[PDB]
């Protein structure tokens, strides 16, 4: 219910370091939610304006990965073949919501950390799936060190942008403490390592093919459980999506800024879908959770997905 500029600035409690600022802000907000507008309802699809709804897309996908992932990096530590092709038939629906009590949505605010949520939100999915134990990890653990300017030995950078493949590299060699531990203040800050408190780890971790088929994803999905993949956030459909399935949005796309998590599939009234875990809070998607068709490496979901081992 937000119709021009400052309800949405009270309501997500928007503070700008100047005037000059603001000016250049609600002109993006009013064709964002001209876009909304104009948008909403088609082919059944809801959209809807959210704390990001300030930015031009430009921005939005800076804020996700400031301009920086090296695809070259990532496409090198792919699997170079798909999975071996034995696995029987696939079940219709599949949801890890349903099979287990998944951990809560979380929302990653003013940082370009999606790459720590969707790793430590399959973490925590599996210690859930595997041991039947809620735990929140700390997201900013990995933010702060897997740094590179800190630890060189990490490909990370905070804020800024950074590989959930990185992030699984470090639950396995050094583990995470909890969110009670070192709380998350979306920023980079300087790593702190004598955190005491349990630390989580995985034991392993396993990137399938570029262009994995779809059958492969999910087969890994049923296998493995919930996967990390990276696509293409900033894109507006995909951006303000709220419920219903998105349809015809950027069939193979190369382009991707934003990692997410798949934790299952289905089918409804003809059209097969993927259930995406966003981290962009309850209030996106439904509930925090979106819908997209399967089936043409849509936004790029097909291009880097990886699972992780406990
Ligand atoms: C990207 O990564 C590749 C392989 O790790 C490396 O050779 C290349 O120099 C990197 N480029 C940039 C711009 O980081
Ligand atoms: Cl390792
Ligand atoms: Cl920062």
């Amino acid at each position: 219910e937000i119709k021009t500029f400052e309800q949405f600035k009270k309501v997500f409690g928007k503070v700008y370091r100047n005037a000059e600022e603001e000016a250049r802000r609600e002109h993006h907000f009013k064709e964002q939610l001209k876009w909304v507008e104009e948008h909403n309802g088609i082919d059944g699809v809801e959209y809807a304006i959210n704390e990001y709804s300030d930015m031009s897309e430009q921005e939005f996908s800076f804020h996700l990965s400031g301009g920086g992932l090296n695809f070259t990096y990532m496409k090198m530590e792919a699997a170079k073949e798909p999975l071996i092709n034995t696995y029987g038939s696939l079940p219709q629906n599949f949801d890890w919501r349903q099979k287990a009590r998944l951990t809560r949505i979380r929302q990653q605010g003013s940082c370009g950390s999606c790459w720590a949520f969707a790793a430590a939100g399959v973490a925590e999915s599996l210690y859930s799936i595997q041991k039947q134990q809620s735990i929140e990890l700390s997201e900013q653990e990995l933010v702060d060190c897997t740094y590179n300017r800190y630890d060189p030995s990490y490909q990370c950078n905070g804020c800024g942008s950074g590989y959930s493949t990185e992030a699984f590299k470090y639950m396995i060699r050094t583990g995470l403490v909890e969110e009670r531990n070192y709380p998350y203040n979306m920023r980079t800050q300087w790593c702190d390592p004598d955190v005491e408190g349990q630390r989580y780890h995985v034991s392993g971790y396993q990137q399938l093919r570029y262009h994995s088929s779809d059958e492969d994803v999910m087969y890994t999905i049923q296998q493995h459980g919930p996967v990390v993949i990276y696509m293409h956030g900033s894109n507006n459909y995909f951006r303000n999506l709220g419920n219903g399935v998105l349809r015809g949005v950027a069939y193979n796309d190369a382009y991707t800024d934003h990692a997410v998590i798949l934790v299952g599939w289905g089918t409804v009234q003809g059209v097969d879908y993927w259930i995406i875990r966003n981290s962009w809070g309850t209030g996106w998607g439904n509930g925090g959770y979106g819908y997209v068709e399967r089936g043409h490496n849509s936004l790029g979901i097909n291009n880097y997905v990886t699972y992780a081992t406990l």
